[PDB]
């Protein structure tokens, strides 16, 4: 049962790409504890169980470009 954090660089110009972002992941719910967007950073933190491979696949798919990742 960890909960793991991944870190992701996505390209984000306005608060309808945070959104986007935003939204794939609370169709991962009950299983994505916290999210934190900023804008500021370019920045995506993800709180979750399920494996990194299927969080950046599910990003990737809003077609805002994920530049980087990571796990911390
Ligand atoms: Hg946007």
């Amino acid at each position: 049962a960890e909960i793991k954090h991944y870190q992701f660089n996505v390209v984000m110009t306005c608060s309808g790409c945070s959104g986007a972002v935003n939204k794939v992941l609370t169709k991962l719910e009950p299983d994505v504890s916290k999210i934190d967007i900023s804008l500021e950073k370019q920045l995506v933190d993800v709180y979750t169980t399920l494996p990194y491979d299927f969080i950046l696949e599910k990003i990737k798919k809003t077609g805002k470009e994920v530049r980087s990742g990571k796990q911390l």
